[PDB]
């Protein structure tokens, strides 16, 4: 099959084997310098060149055999970047291997990494590097097959300003003094297992660690430290319960790193390094379930890879799955199904914003000339989620379901696979039930747009109180606002006070009478948890309250997650009484955003 995101020659013509990185961080530059060796395996007779994925990279040589060969950069093709032809001295044979050692620079406008200044940082000391490879960003990193569907081991050595530290998605294996340069220091990284290179994540700073459980150190800047060892403490539970699921942790290690605030996502599953938003520091634990996503990530998505990015699901899908399974380990199958409602409706709103016929609420995508990062939503998360738990009940519970879910990561451990492979290997494990299978809207469910043909069934239990708060504010006239008060929260979890916003948020605008009689009531204003803050926010603009207006403008600039900034700024836009600020907010703090961000925000608001 084609990855359609990939400029580079694909896993039927060579395959790389190996990375071996030798790079240094330049914050005065902005810009990573080194080599990248890889080791390319051919898998065509008589192969005398190849293509690499390149994108912003400045190459100095290309060398082979110890000598330097003829490579050429071919016309930039927009967000997929520069292909990199390179002419091989000697024609290979099928199954033949060699080395080629690339020299290469990155643009300080590298899509993949995000330069800080000190005042950016929470010491406001030391500068600060991060990486965000996922989806197609590896390419402005370094020259590489960049596509899910070829898996790799590497070894990397990174020089770094001796005050700071240097971290990868690999096991630390020691640090030295530059033996080039007194003050810099070399940090060296193993990864064994083989990984899509959209895995590869490297992080430059003044960090330190603290450990919280035998394989697990959590690693942030001093400020931070304290704090993310107390919200993360469930880790080492949560990869017990995974192993239990999905079977042995291959990777060694289990760290986290707790990121500045304009990390773009709620976690990446980085292998052995998960990367956090420091927007999780809720001070209760409350929002730990990004954790058991990374920690499920383990077995699906980096043991079991997508082909191509149009099979992304299967990444997302899954994870959601065995991730609620942790959660109902931990806290009770009604505490599943909570979330797994919750869930529906995060997937009923994504599908309400792009429009029930968009091509991006199917599962499988085409994204044939679309940027990764413009499809990306909850889609294939929540849809990929409403299939399997579909399929569980349709087969006959959890128990037998989670059989199946071991026996896939078995069979496609260190594998890079399709929907058709998912599909005919639950087929084959399902075998005395494809009677059943064969009553699945399969058209439906994997190619169509909109929400999925069947809505599965869901325990209400706990959604219940928040159903019927929401129901009482909504139907509430000016006369009914007296009956409200603060005893209405009073047997409300942080989840079910999060469900009762959501469900609000939904039905949202309410009069503007109503969301001020809440904030006198519930003083919302008050809390600090991310999600309720985001959500309560989204209500306030939506609803048109003036009063809001400082406070989303805040939220949405102060920190960088996606999921809060974005729609902050698209609903501050959509107000009369803000949209001038949110388009001199957004032109003001562009320049020291991250790159994907930035660009996302500048389509949101249409500004160039
Ligand atoms: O833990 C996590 O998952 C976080 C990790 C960071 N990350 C970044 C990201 C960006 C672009 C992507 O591309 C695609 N989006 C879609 C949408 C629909 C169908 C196919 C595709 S392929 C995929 C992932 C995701 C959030
Ligand atoms: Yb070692
Ligand atoms: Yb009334
Ligand atoms: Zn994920």
């Amino acid at each position: 099959i084609v990855d359609t995101c990939s400029l580079a020659s694909p896993a039927s013509v060579c395959r790389t084997k190996h990375l071996h990185l030798r790079c240094s961080v330049d914050f005065t530059r902005r810009t990573l310098t080194g080599t990248a060796a890889l080791t390319v395996q051919s898998q065509e007779d008589n192969l005398r060149s190849l293509v690499l994925d390149t994108k912003d990279l400045t190459i100095e040589k290309v060398v082979i055999n110890g000598q330097e060969v003829k490579y050429a950069l071919g016309e930039r093709q927009s967000y997929k970047g520069s292909p990199m032809e390179i002419s091989l001295p000697i024609a290979l044979s099928k199954n033949q291997e060699i080395v080629i050692e690339i020299s290469f620079e990155t643009s300080p406008k590298s899509s993949a990494l995000q330069w800080l200044t000190p005042e950016q940082t929470s010491g406001k000391e030391h500068p600060y590097l991060f990486s965000q490879c996922q989806a197609i960003h590896c390419r402005a990193i370094l020259p590489c097959q960049d596509t899910p569907s070829v898996k790799l081991t590497y070894t990397a050595e990174v020089s770094v300003p001796k005050e700071l530290v240097a971290l990868m998605s690999a096991i630390r294996d020691g640090e030295t003094p530059d033996p080039e340069d007194p003050s810099r220091k070399i940090y060296k990284f193993i990864q064994k297992v083989p990984i899509p290179c959209y895995l590869i994540a490297l992080v430059v700073g003044a960090l330190e660690s603290r450990q919280i459980g035998p394989r697990t150190l959590v690693w942030s800047e001093k400020e931070q430290v304290e704090k993310s060892a107390y919200e993360f403490s469930e880790t080492e539970s949560m990869l017990k319960i995974a192993e239990d699921l999905g079977g042995p942790y291959v990777w060694g290690q289990y760290d986290l790193l707790v990121l500045p605030p304009s990390f773009p996502y709620g976690g990446m599953e980085n292998p052995c390094l998960t990367f956090v938003t420091p927007t999780l520091l809720a001070g209760d634990k409350s929002l730990s379930n990004v954790i058991a996503h990374e920690i499920s990530h383990s077995w699906t998505g980096n043991l079991v890879t997508n082909k191509t990015w149009d099979h992304f699901w299967l990444n997302e899908g899954h994870t959601v799955y065995l991730e609620r399974h942790i959660c109902g380990r931990l806290f009770g199958e009604k505490f599943r199904h909570f979330n797994a409602l919750g869930g529906w409706g995060e997937l009923q709103n994504s599908v309400k914003t792009f429009g029930e016929t968009h091509p991006f609420t199917k599962l499988v995508v085409d994204l044939t000339d679309i940027d990764p990062d413009v499809a990306y939503s909850s889609v294939p998360y929540e849809k990929g989620f409403a299939l399997l738990f579909y399929l569980e009940q349709l087969l006959g519970g959890p128990e037998i379901f989670l059989g199946f879910l071991k026996a896939y990561v078995e069979k496609f451990s260190y594998k890079s696979i399709t929907t058709d492979d998912w599909k005919d290997f639950l087929y084959s494990y399902f075998k005395d039930k494809v009677d059943v299978l064969n009553q699945v809207d399969w058209n439906a469910w994997l190619y169509s747009p909109g929400l999925p043909p069947i809505k599965p069934n869901y325990d209400m239990t706990l959604t219940n109180a928040c159903i019927a708060l929401s129901q009482r504010w909504i139907t509430a006239k000016e006369d009914d606002l007296n009956s409200f008060n603060a005893t209405d929260l009073k047997d409300l979890s942080s989840h079910q006070l999060n469900e009762f916003l959501a469900q609000t948020l939904q039905r949202a605008p309410l009069p503007l009478g109503h969301i001020k009689r809440m904030q006198e009531v519930y003083n919302f204003n008050a809390i600090n948890n991310s999600e309720i803050r985001f959500r309560w926010l989204r209500l306030c603009i939506q609803s048109k309250w003036e009063d809001a207006i400082p406070l989303a403008l805040k939220m949405a600039t102060e920190q960088g997650r996606m999921k809060f900034t974005r729609p902050l700024f698209k609903d501050l836009a959509a107000f009369d009484k803000s949209h001038d600020q949110a388009v001199r907010t957004y032109q003001e703090h562009k320049a020291s955003m991250h790159p994907v961000t930035a660009m996302l925000v500048g389509k949101d608001l249409k500004v160039d």
